[PDB]
C-alpha cells in the first residue's frame, strides 16, 4: 500500500497515474476535495481508498496504521504563491509535514515530499541546494524552506529514506483546476480554444524558467522510490527557456494566434523569480541519470493531451 | 426492524411504502429533515422512529446497537448532480457510505444502497457493471464510483448480503421537494398546472434516458432483500425512450400543452449525459425476472396520482 | 416539585397560574427566554427556579436529578406552524420530547405533554385520537404527530402516568409574545386599541375551529394530574365555531369596529385547517366531565383581562 | 483577599477604590473587558489580579480555590435595561449568580451581591423589600427580581452573610463607559462641554427618582462586610428628587445652559419607572445610621470631578 | 534551546538575529504568522522551529516539555496602541504572559519579556520603574502595566531569573510590517522613496520621545540573559529628542524632502504620550553600562539598511 496526499492534485494525481501504470492500485489518495472539479484528475485512475486531508491529519497525530504502509508521496500543500495568510500556510504546509514525517520516521516508511524551486527566491545563478541560495520571496515560499531546513536536522540520524523534490516550473496533463496557479501553457491553450488572444506578462522577454514535463517529475518520484537513496534535489531540466519559448510550442500546435502583453500583476511585484535554473549535480550525483523533456517537446505532447 | 436511510426522501420513502405494504412497520427512517417539506413523503405511511443523519452517524461510528436490524437500506446521499463541494460530497455519500457497510458488515446486518448511473458517465451503448465502463462526468457521480470500487474489493470477503442499485433515472410519487432535481416528468406536470408551458432542453430530440418508475425501484429493492443476492446491478427497464416521449405521455393525459424549448444550462455543459440504457444481464442472472413499466405505462399512472 | 417546559410560554405560564392558585409554587420552569418579553408570563407569579431548555436536556440526558419531582408538564416546543427547519423541529420538539419521556419513564414520574389538532391536519369531521384520522399539513404538525405514535408504542408497557393533550385553537390571557402565532382574538382586540379595523382571512366565512379557553386547558391539566389516567385526548369544547362568532364577541366587548377582509396568506396556502371539532368521547371515558367556556363566554373574559 | 466582579464597571470600580481607601489591596477583579475604555476606572487603583468573567465562571463551576477569600462583591451583570435577550439576561444575571451564590455557601464566603430597584417596577410608593411590591417592567429587572428570590429560598438555612444591594439610581464618578445607560448627570455634563443644550425627557417635570451618589453606595457596601449582617436592602437616599432637580444642581456649576425636552422613546413606553424613592427602614433596623448626599451635594461634587 | 515568542515580529526577530551573531542557532520561534509579509523578518535567518502562538499556549498549560530550554524571550504580544478590544488584549497581553511566567517559574527557565513606556502615561519626568509613577492611556498600557505589577508581587519570591524591558521608542530594521504602528523613522523613509511630502503630527515641535535602536534593545536583551540579574528596567537612551530631530536625520540621508505637518488624528486625542525620557538609574545600577546610540547615529544607520 502506498499514500500520494495532494493525490487529486495536479502532480499528485500524476504520481498515482505512473504507479497505476506500473501496475500498482492499492493506494490511498489524501486531498481536500472541495473543490469538486479536481475530481477528473481522479476518475481515469484507480486508487483504494480517499481520505480528506482533516481526517488524515488527525489519524496520523493519533497513531493510526493503515496497514502496511511501503511509501508516502507528500504532494499535498497549498500551492497558490499569492496566498498571504501565514497562519494557514504554516500549519497546512509546514507543521502538516513535520507531523507526516514524524509518523514515517517512527514506522520507518519512506518520506518522499514537495519542495519548491520557490526557496531559491530570485537570484541569477547557483541554484543549488543548500541554505546559502535560499532566499524565497513569499511565504509559500517560506513554509517550504523552513520544512527543508527541518529535513536537514533529522537527516543524519534518520532510519529510513527522506526524499524532498524541489520542483521548477511543473506543467501539464491534470492541472486544470490550478486556475491562476496553472502553468502559462495551461492557459494559453484554453485562450486559444475561446478564440481570445494569447496573454504573457509585460517584460517576458526577460523572463526565464526552468519549464520541466509534470512526466518526468512523476519518473523521477517512483526512481526515488525503487533506489532508497535520500535528500533535497533540484527537479527540472537543467535548462532555462523562455516564456516566449512555451508560446512559441504552443502557438505553432494551435497553427493561429499572436502574443499579448498585459501589464505585470501588481501583486506579484518584488515576488517574482524573473529567472531560475535547476542545478542538477547532487540529481545527477545520486543516480538518476534520464534526460528530461524540453519545452519544444514537453508543450507539444500537453498541447495533444488537451485537444 | 428495518432502517431506511434517505428514508424521507423521493427514492427511500417509496422504500418504506413497499415495507408498510408488506405489513412490516417496525422502520427507523434516518434522514436530514432540514427542508421540512419533506414530511409530506413520511405523513401517510407507518414508522417505528426518525433520526438525523448526524446523530445517526455518531451512534453507527460508536458501535451503538438499535435493537434487531434485519436490513439497512440506504437511499441517504446528498443526490444533487450540480453540488460542486466534494468535501461535503465525499463525507456524505462515499465515507458515510463506507462507515455504514462497516457497521453491517460486522453485525451481519444485510446492506442494499443506492449507486448510479452517473457512474456511466456518458457513453453511447454497454451500460455495463464493470470498472471498464465507468467514467462519471462531476463529483456526484465520482463519489457513487469510488464507493462501488470500495464495495467491490469487500465483496469476496463479505459474509452477508451486500447490494447496490445502480439506478437510471426514476420517477414517480414523493419527489415534490427535489426541485430541480425532480423528474422532468414532475416538472412538466407542474408547469401545465400552472398554466405555463411544458419546457424541455435545447437538444432533447437527441437526448435518451432509461426512465424507471419508482415503483419499479421498490420491488428490486424488497425482492433482493428476500433473495439475499450480492452485487452491483444495473436498475433501470433495458428501454432507453427520449424526453420526448416522457412529454407525450404527459401531454396526453393533460390533454393540453405544447412543448417549448429552453437553452441547455450552462452548468451542465459537459457534465451532461445524452444517452443511457441499463443492460440488464446480470440483473436477469441474478433471477430477477420481472418486467418494468413503459415510459407509457409509468408516467400516465404517475399522472393520475399526481391529481 | 413540579417542572412545567414552556412554562414562560402561553400554555405553560397558565399552568404555573393554576398550580399557584392550588397552593403549589414549588415549581421549576424550563423555557427558552431569548424574547425577553416573555417574562410578563411569570412576572407576577411565584415559581422556585427557571432553567433554559438547553441546560435541562443537558441534565435529562446525563440522568441529574432535580429533588423530589411531581410530574413534568412538558408544554415546551416551537409551536410556529409556519416554521421549515424540518431538522430543528424534530430535534427541538420530537427528540426532546423523546428524552424527557424516557427519563420520566425510568423514574416513575407522571408526564402530561402537548400535541395538537394539527396532526388531524383538515378534514370535516371525525377528529378522533387515532392514527387513521391523522395526516398532519405541515412539519410542526409532524413532529407532534409522530410523537403521538411514539407515546402509543411506550403505552402498554408504561409503568407510570402518561398523558398527551391534543389541544384545539387555545386563547386567553399570557399569549401576547406569540406574535402572529397568537389568537385571532387577540390580533382583533390589538387592532382595535389601535384604531384600525378588526382584520379576517378572505373565506372565513367558511373556517370554523374548536376554540377552548385557556383556563379551561388548565383545568384539564391538573385534573389529570390528580387523577393519574394514561392516555391521548383531545382537548376542545367538542363546538366548533366559526371566525365570525370570535369576531361578533370582540366587537361586542369593544363596543365598535367592523370586520375587514385581508387576502389567504399564501404561506399557508395547502398548510390550513378550515374546519376543526373536538370529539370528546375519550376525553369524557377518562372521567372528565366538566363543561368548557363557549367562546361567547371565552371571549368576553379575556377581553375583561385585556383591558 | 477579595474578589470584585463588575469590578472595572462604574459600581464595582467605586468598591475597589473604597478598598484600596481602608488599605486594602489584594483584590481580584472580574469583568469583561470587550470595551477596552473600561481600563480608565482601575487605571488609578491597586488590584492583585484580574479576569474574564467567563473563565471566572468556568473555575467557579469547577471548584477551583482562588486562595483565601474573604469575600465576594458581585456587582457583574448585564447592567443594560434595554436588553431584551432574555436567555443571555437570565444566564448572565441569574444562572451566573447563583452559580457564584452556592460557591461562597459551601466555602462560608460573605457573598454581598448586586439587585435593582427596577423589581419594584413603577408604582407611587411602598418601595419595601418584600415580593408584594415587586412586579418589574422589563427582563433586566425580571432577572433580578427572581435571583432575589431565589436568595430568599436560601437565607433562613444559610451559614455565611448573604446580601443584596437594591441600588436605585446611582450616579457618580467611573460611568464614563456605560453610554446611554449612565446617569442623566453623565450625560447633561457631556452635553453642556459640547456646547449643546442639555436635554430631559418630555413629561421629567412628573418624573421623580431617588438619586444616591456612588461614594454611599461603596460606604454602605464597606459596612455590610464590616459588620455581617444578610438579607435584601433597598439602597437610596430615601428622598425622592425629579429630574429638573438634577438638572438645576448640574447648570448651577455650570454657570450656562437651558433644559430641552427631546421625545419620550418609544423603546422604554411601557417599561418606564415614573417614580422611585427607598424606603430605608430596614437599612436603618440593620444598623446603618449614616447620612446620604443629597442631589444638590452629590451632583456638585460629581460635576467638580468631571472636570 | 532558547524560545522566542513575537520572533517574527520587529524586536523578536531582532532577538534572534542577535542570538545567530552569539553562533546560537537552536531557536524556536513562537509568533502569529496570519499576515504572511511577516515571514522576511525570518528569512535570512536561522531558527530550529516554528509554533502558532495558540499551539505554544496550549501546550504550556498542559506542561508539555520542549527539550532543554535555556531562556524565553517573551517579545509576543497585541502591540498596537489603537486595538480598543480589552477582552482580546488582556487575554492575549496579560494572561498569556502569566501563564509562561508560572511555566517558566516552574521549571526554572529565565523569562525575559516586552513591558512598555506606555505604562508612564503622560507625564513630563521621572520616568522611573515604580508604580506612583505608573497611569497609562490606553488599554494596551494597561494590559502591560498590569502585568508588571503581577510580576513585582512573584520577584520576591521567584527561584530563577525574570526580567521585563520597558521599552521607549524603539526603532530599526524589520518592522515593516508594523503598518501605522511602525517607527515615524520608517514612515518618512517610505514616504520620501514614494516621492511623497515627509509627514509630521501637528505639534511635533513640543513632542519628544526617547527614541532607541533596535540593536542596542537586542544587546541588553543578551547582556541580561548573560548576567541573570531579574527586575523591571527602562530600556532607552535617557536622552529625550524631539521627531524634529528624527525628521532631520532622514532628510539628510535622502538628501531631499521638507516637512509637511498632518492634523493630529482624533483617535489618539487623550491618549498620546507628548513626552518620554528613560531614567536610567536602575539600568546602570544593575551593571549594563554600555553607551546607546542617539537618533542621528541609529537613524542614519538604518536609513542606509533600508536603501
Ligand atoms: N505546480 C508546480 O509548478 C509546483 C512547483 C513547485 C512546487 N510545487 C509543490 O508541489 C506540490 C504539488 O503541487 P501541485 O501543482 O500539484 O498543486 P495542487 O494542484 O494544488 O495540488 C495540491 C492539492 O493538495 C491539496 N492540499 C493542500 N494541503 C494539503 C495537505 N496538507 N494534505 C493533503 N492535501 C493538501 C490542495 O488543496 P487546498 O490548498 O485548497 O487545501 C490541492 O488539491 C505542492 O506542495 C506545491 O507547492 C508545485
Ligand atoms: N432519483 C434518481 O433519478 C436516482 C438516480 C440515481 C441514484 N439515486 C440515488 O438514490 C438515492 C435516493 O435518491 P433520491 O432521488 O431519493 O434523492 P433524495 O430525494 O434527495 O433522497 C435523499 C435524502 O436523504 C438525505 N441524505 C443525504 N445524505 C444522507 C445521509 N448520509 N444519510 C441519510 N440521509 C441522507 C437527503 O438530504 P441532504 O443531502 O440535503 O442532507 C435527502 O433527504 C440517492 O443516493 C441518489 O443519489 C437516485
Ligand atoms: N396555543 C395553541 O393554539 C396550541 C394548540 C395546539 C398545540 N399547542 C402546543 O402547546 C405547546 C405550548 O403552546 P403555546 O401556545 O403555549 O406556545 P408558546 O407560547 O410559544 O410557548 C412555548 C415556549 O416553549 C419554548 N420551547 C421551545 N422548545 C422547547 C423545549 N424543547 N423545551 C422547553 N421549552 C421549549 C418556546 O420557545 P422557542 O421555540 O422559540 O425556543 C416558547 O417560549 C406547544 O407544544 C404547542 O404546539 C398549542
Ligand atoms: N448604577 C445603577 O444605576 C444601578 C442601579 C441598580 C442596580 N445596578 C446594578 O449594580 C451592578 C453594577 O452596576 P453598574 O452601574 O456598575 O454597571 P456596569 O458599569 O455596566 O458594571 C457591570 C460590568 O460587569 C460586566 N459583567 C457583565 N456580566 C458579568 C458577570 N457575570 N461577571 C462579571 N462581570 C460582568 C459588564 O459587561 P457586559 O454586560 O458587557 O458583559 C460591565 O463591565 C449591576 O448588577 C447593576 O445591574 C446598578
Ligand atoms: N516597538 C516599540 O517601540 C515598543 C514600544 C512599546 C512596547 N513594545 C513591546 O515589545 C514587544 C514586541 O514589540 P514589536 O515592536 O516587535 O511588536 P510586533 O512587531 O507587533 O511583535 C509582536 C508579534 O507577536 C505576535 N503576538 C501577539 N501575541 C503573541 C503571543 N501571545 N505570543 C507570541 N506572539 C504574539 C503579534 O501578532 P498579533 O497581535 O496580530 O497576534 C506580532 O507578530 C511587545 O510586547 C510590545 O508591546 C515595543
Ligand atoms: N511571465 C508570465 N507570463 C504570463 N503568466 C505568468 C507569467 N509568470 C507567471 N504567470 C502566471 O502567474 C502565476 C504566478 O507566477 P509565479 O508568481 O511566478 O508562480 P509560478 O512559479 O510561475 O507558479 C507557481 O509556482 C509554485 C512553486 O514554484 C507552485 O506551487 C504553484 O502551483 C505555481 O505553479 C503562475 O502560476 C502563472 O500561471
Ligand atoms: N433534456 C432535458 N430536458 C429538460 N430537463 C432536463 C433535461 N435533462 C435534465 N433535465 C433536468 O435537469 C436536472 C439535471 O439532469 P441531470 O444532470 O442529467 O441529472 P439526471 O440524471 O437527469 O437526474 C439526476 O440523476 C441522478 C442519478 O441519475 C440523481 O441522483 C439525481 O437526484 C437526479 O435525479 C434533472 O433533474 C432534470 O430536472
Ligand atoms: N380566518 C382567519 N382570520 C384571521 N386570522 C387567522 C385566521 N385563521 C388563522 N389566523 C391566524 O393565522 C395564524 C396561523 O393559522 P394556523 O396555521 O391555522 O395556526 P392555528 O392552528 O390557528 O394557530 C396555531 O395553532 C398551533 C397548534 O394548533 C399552535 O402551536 C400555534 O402556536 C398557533 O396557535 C393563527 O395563529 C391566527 O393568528
Ligand atoms: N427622565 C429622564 N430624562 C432624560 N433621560 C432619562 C430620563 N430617565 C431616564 N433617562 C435616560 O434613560 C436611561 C435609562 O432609563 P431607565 O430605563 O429608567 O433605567 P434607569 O433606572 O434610569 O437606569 C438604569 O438602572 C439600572 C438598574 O435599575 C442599571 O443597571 C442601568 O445601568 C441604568 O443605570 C437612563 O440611564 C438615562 O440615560
Ligand atoms: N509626532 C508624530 N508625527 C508623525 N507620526 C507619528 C507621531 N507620533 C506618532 N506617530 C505615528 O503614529 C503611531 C502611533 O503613535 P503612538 O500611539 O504614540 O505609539 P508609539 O509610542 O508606539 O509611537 C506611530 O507608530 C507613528 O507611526
Amino acid at each position: 500500500m502506498i499514500i500520494v496526499t495532494g493525490g487529486a492534485g495536479f502532480i499528485g494525481s500524476n504520481i498515482v497515474k505512473a504507479l497505476n501504470d506500473k501496475g500498482i492500485t492499492d493506494i490511498l489518495v489524501v486531498d481536500n476535495l472541495k473543490d469538486g472539479t479536481k475530481f477528473v484528475n481522479l476518475v481515469d485512475l484507480n486508487i483504494a481508498d480517499y481520505m480528506d486531508k482533516e481526517d488524515f491529519l488527525i489519524q496520523i497525530m493519533a497513531g493510526e496504521e493503515f496497514g502496511d504502509v511501503e511509501a508516502i508521496f507528500h504532494e499535498g500543500a497549498c500551492s497558490s504563491t499569492t496566498e498571504w495568510d501565514g497562519k494557514y500556510m504554516m500549519d497546512n504546509n509546514y507543521q502538516y509535514s513535520k507531523e507526516l514525517l514524524h509518523y514515517c520516521l517512527e514506522r520507518e516508511i519512506p518520506f518522499l515530499y514537495a519542495s519548491s524551486a520557490a526557496t531559491y527566491g530570485g537570484r541569477t545563478s547557483d541554484f543549488i541546494e543548500s541554505r546559502e541560495y535560499e532566499k524565497p520571496l513569499n511565504v509559500f515560499g517560506y513554509s517550504k524552506f523552513l520544512f527543508d531546513e527541518y529535513v536537514r536536522q533529522i537527516l543524519p540520524e534518520a532510519n529510513s529514506q527522506i526524499v524532498g523534490f524541489r520542483y521548477f516550473n511543473v506543467y501539464g496533463p491534470r492541472e486544470g483546476h490550478k486556475g491562476s496557479m496553472a502553468s502559462v501553457a495551461f492557459h494559453l491553450n484554453t485562450q486559444l480554444n475561446n478564440g481570445e488572444s494569447p496573454k504573457l506578462f509585460e517584460g517576458s522577454e526577460n523572463f526565464k524558467r526552468d519549464f520541466v514535463y509534470v512526466g518526468d517529475v512523476a519518473d523521477v518520484n517512483l526512481w526515488f522510490l525503487e533506489n532508497g537513496v535520500s535528500g533535497i534535489f533540484n527537479l527540472g531540466t537543467g535548462r532555462a527557456e523562455s516564456f516566449q519559448a512555451v508560446a512559441d510550442a504552443t502557438l505553432a500546435y494551435h497553427k493561429k494566434g499572436q502574443i499579448e502583453y498585459i501589464p505585470f500583476p501588481d501583486k506579484l511585484k518584488g515576488r517574482y523569480q524573473a529567472f531560475t535554473q535547476a542545478d542538477l549535480t547532487n540529481l545527477r550525483a545520486a543516480g538518476y541519470d534520464k534526460p528530461f523533456k524540453t519545452v519544444a517537446e514537453g508543450v507539444t505532447e500537453y498541447m495533444a493531451w488537451l485537444n
